[PDB]
């Protein structure tokens, strides 16, 4: 139905490899994620990971990239959340019901 993308980030306390899935949009070699944890009231653990360690792996089907995570400029929100919230228009409803914004993680070559 939609697909995941496999991130791999590093655990900023235990150093170990954490792989969640995800969905994704890519644009221009970029692979684009929400940290929307099903509406949950905190970010998700491989959320602050990357944001500890920059540095993750991004598989898509057969594809593993190596891409540094950062997130989204406000300029890069709203070009992209719309194209989340068309995918899977939960993403909004997650919005409404947190406090947090939902990161939107912009994951480069
Ligand atoms: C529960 C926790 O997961 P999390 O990193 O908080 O991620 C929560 C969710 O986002 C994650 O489960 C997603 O995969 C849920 N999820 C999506 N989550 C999203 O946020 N966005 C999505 O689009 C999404 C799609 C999706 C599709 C299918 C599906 O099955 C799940 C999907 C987890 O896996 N904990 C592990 C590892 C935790 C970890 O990374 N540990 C760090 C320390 C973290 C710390 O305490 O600071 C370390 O090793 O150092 C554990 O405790 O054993």
């Amino acid at each position: 139905k939609i697909p995941v993308a496999l991130l791999t980030t590093t655990g900023r306390k235990t150093g170990q490899p954490r792989v969640n899935p995800l969905y994704f949009l890519r644009d221009g070699g970029r692979v684009i994620v929400a940290a929307s944890k099903g509406g949950a009231e905190k970010n998700p653990m491989w959320y602050l990971n990357l944001k500890a360690n920059p540095k993750v792996q991004v598989q898509i089907k057969k594809e593993v990239l190596d891409l540094t995570a950062r997130d989204a400029t406000d300029e890069e929100r709203a070009e992209y959340w719309p194209q989340l919230v068309t995918m899977y228009p939960s993403y909004q409803d997650y919005q409404s019901w947190t406090d947090r914004t939902i990161p939107i993680v912009v994951c480069e070559p």
